[PDB]
């Protein structure tokens, strides 16, 4: 039979190794032509595994590299202006790899050049509370400082632009071995902790979801409009750069000043972890000088975009995407992604040469670019908005299968839940001691759900991967399954060259049954979606969460009773479209168990489960965010990997009380209310019976 | 049988002459309690009619009227303070209706209060090259000054905003003789030109789609956030008051400075249309005074929704719409639409109380308070414009079915060409001469084709009416059909206390004939959409517009050659993107007609018609007006009434050589030439093979 056990059996835990290591051997960084070699070899193989069609999309976007021969760096600098300490010019290489080429140094991805010269700041995770406990309790000014900050908790992206609010002329990032170094575990090669060379690389854009910087809205094709440097998306305005922990050190261990506030903001290092401005007595004289040359080109990315066409809806598309570019060898981002879904493409080819196909179509994506702001995804969701918005069903992502071997790890929309829960349910855990028991027993125990008994946690998706313009821009159905360890922060090896095939093989997963639960996750979810007469979502779920996430909402504007009482601030509205969205979920639910044979009946039914995600979306986006348009969901403005519910009321409450006009400000709170009442209300509609 | 022919056949000349005149005894103006009344019994004989539903909607918007203790007026004041001249505060009354209570005297809704003294200045038509004559080659300055201008052209919200642009303090709109009294004709009642104390309403706003002004985006419903009145959308910043040619002679005779620059400028009154400032020798110390007392108030409105559920796709939704509130009483515009529609729905509940049903849904719309700015549909398409923008298949509107009795008139996408064309050659012409021929012979004979020999003229949608928001703003494929004249200033009549069920029985159309007509040509499109089994649309015509819009941009920018050639200035792009899709519909309609059985396919490839009026839609908007979407069409922004073609482009291109930057504005016109090129490549790939 051809059915889903068929397509589970099919996976092979020694195909995914297999594919590692042919993903891993030499670097893949965007824009590179061995990113373009790697991208024609998927299109060729996913062809011989037999999709329908398999093309290159490609795009012209801007990136941005170190200058081969004008190397970043920072120094302390004397009184007399020599340089008398300098940061690494790249990480020590390691074994077996130090005759590689083209290996990118460590830097941060569009920095400005420049080569501010000043005293240092330390900012702890450079969080926004951060810098409220800096400049409102401490009274330390940023202004015209060089602000020094470690990695953890929040996207990189977010540091810089709130060192960039609070006057800084430059930001340094930093690895501290508190995030990333755990406690009895070896340094790489020899482990998988960072070792004190290691350094993180990433980029530090603020794009809000608009993709290439330069062409907002639209494909950067060969014909695009665009937007000059000094107009693009998301730049940052001062030089940043990334650095390891002995290189850390040697910048801390003179830093005078205040005390760190509290212990949260001591790391692990022999330093005092003082906050600065400048250094001790002896060496107050002495200043800290970046030297950032990196430069911003438009260059060449290229998708690969799979097709397996429906039998019976080619119409309907579940996409599996992930990206395929990589920071250097891409041992776990991304390429434990990319080898999953290589097999499963193989596993769903083979059910294909044997005559079947799928009741929808599914679509395959090999993302270019996606360390540079997910700018291949986006820039094709661009091009092909009309079809994705009419035609989408669900997109599963696909990047890092690991980053740890403790438990599943599942972030996803809602109508998911009752799907991942079923799935999990048939599949076998691979965990030590659940032997014989399903991977839900596992993950349950493991990851238990903080509401309800004998359930495990779903958390909610933000941004910072490829499903974001799918999920926050276009309101697809959107879900992401990985394992984990025991969570913003990343493994400690994380876009650093030791990320490495052999760090997967020696240390991660030696006999890939991690990497193979999470293809059946990934494959399981994309073969039900594609598969299911009835669409698997199930729109009760929506409405349980939508009724916990108005009770947050309202019990963190009831922290101002006062305003709420001068400014007649009622959740009433919203309150009853969460309440009469339940009500019509509860009868659209009995109506799909109820319905007749009728394929335009459970086509229509089809219809209204597939807009339903999409019902969400407000085509005015969120305040000075345009992109993000979804009202239940967008990333944390605070931190792009989180995601935050209705949070167009959030911003509007968030720091409320050092607001100026506090009648504006509560105005605006509720305009939000209206707007997320009117938007809970118009998508509990579109589930009444249609006429 | 139950098909198109018993449809139209159910369809009475003289119900719609019993409904005309049932609707326009009393004035009907939106927000007062006989509109209300009016919706209730059209609510109640729809259902008694046959609808399966039909409910009120009801929104709380912004309207505006005069007070009725201090009336609106203009003065002409000598130098003591004396007001010598005072315009009538309200038109004779008809003959046998000067007993009728709230007859609302002329004003222009939505204009501030204000009483500014100042001196004339005469703007014809007010239209952006009569304000271009005057500043550039005549050297008047218009600031501070009141401008008087005639109606007609252009919509009168465009006049009063470019009054404001140029300065004015005031703007005085009259009916001049030369465009609202037709030689040889007698004055109503003894004929239908206009009398002298004749006056046409009509609201003065610059909404660009908005809907309401306090709630754009958003329905007007009972827990709306509203805009304070100063951050409303569109209301004019100058007082504003229309008059009739009898006081408009009186403020016109004393004008002098310059000469009017060419016949173009003088109407057909006596007097010498001296452009002014201010008044001749003698009279150089009066000045005219305005007195506008009008009030905006937030004020319940009520639209009609009756649903008919379709047979087989009852999630698909065919709308039939047009407005019920009138300025007076409505004896053309809107009731003898409305007349119309309530015998369509008649005639339809006929079919339905047989047991017939259509495959698809009809929605049928008496909307309200479209004379205040499209305000009823426009709130109702906000709060479902989910399902509108995944069920609307096509809007077809219903206002004043004749404005003549001369030929057709229709204005619609090109999706619906070919239906018009082919329901019209089925249709007997209700013309004298054209006995026994059919309605698109007399059509073509009457109104040729600009372009084609044999075929008759379909003009572009712009706005100026109810089908707005459906189509600028959602992309629902949208048409209207009336009876005319032999364009844009209205007939003499149009928005005055003269406008009665007389006026239409004695001297439009006694028999009812031409109503018939445009009855059987709206219900005909109605019933083709919501039955047949393909959608009725053909996408070549598309095609064949978009080189003619094409080659029409490319002649307007190629005025400009050396900018072209410095800026690197293509339209490669855009007609790249014409060949595709051209080529891409004709593979398209090969198909349709070539598909097998497969209700399937069929909904596939309706959804691909369905949704290639949709696919024109930017979400982004145009640049400062976010409610027009549509890249191929929007309203002028010149006149509201027009449609421009290619409407980025085409404001991109306007004035350009005026512009002081011309990098940055090639610049903007290179943006929208790869904007529009885009969209037309990505609806044209709609049209491909789903997978
Ligand atoms: C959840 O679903 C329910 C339907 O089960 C829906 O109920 C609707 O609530 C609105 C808002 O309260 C009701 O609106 C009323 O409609 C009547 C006419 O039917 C009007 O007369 C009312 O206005 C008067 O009273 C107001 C309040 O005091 C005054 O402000 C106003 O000036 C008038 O005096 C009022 O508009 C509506 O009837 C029901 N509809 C039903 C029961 O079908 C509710 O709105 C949904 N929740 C959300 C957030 O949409
Ligand atoms: C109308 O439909 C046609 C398809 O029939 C479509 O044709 C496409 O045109 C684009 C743009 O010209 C082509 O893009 C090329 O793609 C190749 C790879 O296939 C690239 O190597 C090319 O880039 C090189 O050359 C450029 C031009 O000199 C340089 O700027 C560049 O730096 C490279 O050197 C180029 O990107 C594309 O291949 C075809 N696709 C086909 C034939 O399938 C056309 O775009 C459609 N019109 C619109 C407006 O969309
Ligand atoms: C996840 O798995 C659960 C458990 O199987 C699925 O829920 C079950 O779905 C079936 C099919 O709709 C339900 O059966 C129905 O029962 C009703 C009344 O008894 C009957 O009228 C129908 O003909 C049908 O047999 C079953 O009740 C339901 N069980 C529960 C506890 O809800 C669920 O749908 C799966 N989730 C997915 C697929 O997204
Ligand atoms: C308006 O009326 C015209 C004239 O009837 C309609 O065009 C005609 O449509 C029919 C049905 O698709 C076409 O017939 C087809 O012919 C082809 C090849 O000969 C065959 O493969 C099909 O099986 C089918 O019989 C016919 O050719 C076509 N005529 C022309 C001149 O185009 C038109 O569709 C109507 N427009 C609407 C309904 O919107
Ligand atoms: C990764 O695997 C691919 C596919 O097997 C290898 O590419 C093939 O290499 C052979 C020998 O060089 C050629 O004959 C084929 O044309 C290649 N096929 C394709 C589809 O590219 C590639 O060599 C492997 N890479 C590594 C590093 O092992
Ligand atoms: C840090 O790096 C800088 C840059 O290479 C070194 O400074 C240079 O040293 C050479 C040789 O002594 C001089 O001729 C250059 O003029 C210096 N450049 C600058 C910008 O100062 C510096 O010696 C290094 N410091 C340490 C401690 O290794
Ligand atoms: C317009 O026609 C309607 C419907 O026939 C009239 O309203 C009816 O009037 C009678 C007598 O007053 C009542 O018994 C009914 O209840 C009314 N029906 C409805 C549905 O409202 C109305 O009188 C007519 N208006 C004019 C001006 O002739
Ligand atoms: C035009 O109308 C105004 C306003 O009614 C008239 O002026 C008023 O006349 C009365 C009685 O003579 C005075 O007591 C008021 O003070 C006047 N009001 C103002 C604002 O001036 C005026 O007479 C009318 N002019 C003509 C020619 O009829
Ligand atoms: C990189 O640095 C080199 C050497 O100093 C310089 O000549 C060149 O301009 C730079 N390259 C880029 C792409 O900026
Ligand atoms: C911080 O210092 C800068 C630079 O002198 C100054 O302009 C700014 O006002 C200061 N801000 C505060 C809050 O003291
Ligand atoms: C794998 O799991 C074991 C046992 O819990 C643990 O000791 C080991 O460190 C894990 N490896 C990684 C990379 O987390
Ligand atoms: C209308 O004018 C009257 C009489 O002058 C005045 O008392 C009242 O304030 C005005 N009404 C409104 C609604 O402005
Ligand atoms: C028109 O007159 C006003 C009022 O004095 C003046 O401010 C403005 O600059 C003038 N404009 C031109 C073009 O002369
Ligand atoms: C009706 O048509 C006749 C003949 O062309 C014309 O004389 C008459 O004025 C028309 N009526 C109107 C209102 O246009
Ligand atoms: O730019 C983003 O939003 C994300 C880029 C990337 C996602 P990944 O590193 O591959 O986990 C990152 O977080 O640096
Ligand atoms: O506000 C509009 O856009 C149109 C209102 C109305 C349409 P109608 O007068 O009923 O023809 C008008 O033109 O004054
Ligand atoms: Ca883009
Ligand atoms: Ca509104
Ligand atoms: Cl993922
Ligand atoms: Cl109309
Ligand atoms: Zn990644
Ligand atoms: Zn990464
Ligand atoms: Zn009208
Ligand atoms: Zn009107």
């Amino acid at each position: 039979k051809h059915n889903m056990k068929a397509f589970l059996d099919e996976l092979k835990a020694e195909n995914i190794k297999k594919f590692l290591y042919n993903f891993t051997q030499i670097p893949h960084l965007a824009g590179t032509e061995q990113n373009f070699q790697l991208a024609k070899q998927i299109q060729s193989q996913w062809k011989e595994f037999g999709l329908d069609s398999v093309e290159l999309a490609h795009y012209d976007v801007l990136l941005s590299y170190p200058n081969k021969t004008h190397p970043n760096y920072i120094s302390i600098i004397n009184e007399d202006g020599n340089e008398i300490f300098n940061t690494s010019l790249f990480e020590p290489p390691p074994p077996g790899y130090e005759n590689v080429s083209d290996i990118v140094p460590p830097f941060s991805a569009f920095s400005p050049q420049g080569m501010p010269e000043g005293d240092l700041v330390y900012v702890n995770y450079a969080r926004t509370e951060d810098f409220f406990k800096l400049e409102r309790d401490m009274k330390i000014n940023c202004s015209g400082k060089i602000v020094i900050a470690r990695y953890g908790k929040v996207f990189r992206g977010n540091k810089v632009k709130n060192a960039q609010l609070a006057g800084a002329k430059g930001v340094i990032l930093y690895s501290d071995p508190a995030d990333y170094f755990a406690p009895g575990v070896k340094s790489y090669p020899d482990g998988w902790n960072l070792p004190g060379g290691g350094v993180q690389r990433g980029n530090i854009l603020n794009l809000n979801g608009a993709g290439d910087p330069l062409t907002p809205g639209y494909p950067a094709n060969e014909y695009a409009y665009r937007r000059g440097i000094a107009e693009a998306v998301g730049l940052p305005s001062i030089p940043v750069h990334p650095i390891g922990y002995y290189d850390a050190q040697k910048l801390l261990e003179k830093m005078g000043g205040s005390a760190p506030p509290d212990s949260s903001w001591r790391g692990s290092l022999k330093v005092p972890y003082n906050v600065g401005p400048g250094f001790t007595g002896n060496f107050s004289t002495q200043k800290v000088k970046m030297h950032i040359h990196s430069t911003n080109e438009v260059t060449r990315i290229y998708n690969v975009i799979g097709t397996l066409r429906g039998a019976v809806e080619p119409d309907r598309y579940v996409i599996l995407g992930g990206h395929r570019d990589s920071w250097v060898f891409g041992g776990i981002d991304p390429q434990s992604g990319a080898a999953v879904v290589h097999e499963i493409v193989r596993s769903f080819g083979t059910l294909k040469k044997e005559g079947w196909r799928p009741r929808r179509t599914i679509l395959f994506a090999s993302w270019d670019a996606e360390e540079f702001g997910l700018l291949g995804s986006t820039e094709w969701a661009e091009e092909n908005s009309r079809l994705l918005q009419e035609r989408g069903v669900a997109y599963i992502n696909a990047d890092s299968s690991i980053e740890g071997n403790y438990t599943l790890r599942v972030d996803c929309t809602p109508l998911m839940y009752s799907l991942v829960h079923n799935l999990t349910k048939e599949l076998k855990s691979p965990d030590e001691g659940f032997e014989g028991k399903s991977l839900y027993e596992s993950w349950t125990k493991k990851s238990p759900s903080p509401e309800f008994s004998g359930m495990p946690r779903i958390s909610k998706l933000g941004s910072g991967n490829d499903f974001e313009v799918f999920f926050q821009r276009l309101g697809i159905a959107s879900g992401r399954a990985r394992y984990t360890k025991n969570k913003f922060s990343g493994y400690p090896l994380y876009h650093s060259v030791y990320e490495t095939y052999e760090l997967v093989e020696k240390f991660y997963d030696p006999m890939f049954k991690y990497h193979l639960t999470v293809a059946q996750v990934r494959g399981g979810m994309v073969f039900e979606l594609a598969n299911s007469i009835v669409l698997p979502f199930d729109c009760r779920d929506y409405a349980v969460v939508l009724r916990k996430y108005a009770d947050k909402i309202y019990s963190i504007s009831m922290k101002h009773p006062q305003e709420m009482k001068t400014y007649s601030v009622s959740f009433d509205s919203l309150f009853s479209a969460v309440k009469n969205f339940t009500e019509i979920a509860s009868k659209f639910s009995e109506r799909l168990q109820d319905f007749d044979s009728n394929p335009i009946v459970l086509r229509m039914m089809n219809d209204q489960l597939m807009f339903l995600e999409r019902a969400f979306i407000d085509p005015l986006g969120l305040p000075d965010r345009p992109f993000y348009r979804h009202v239940i969901y967008a990333p944390s403005s605070h931190n792009k990997y989180a995601g935050e519910s209705f949070p167009g009321i959030y911003d509007a409450l968030f720091d409320i009380e050092s607001k100026v006009d506090p009648s504006k400000a509560w105005g605006e709170v509720k305009r939000q209310i209206y707007v997320a009442a009117f938007t809970v209300q118009a998508a509990a509609e579109t589930l009444s019976e249609v006429a």
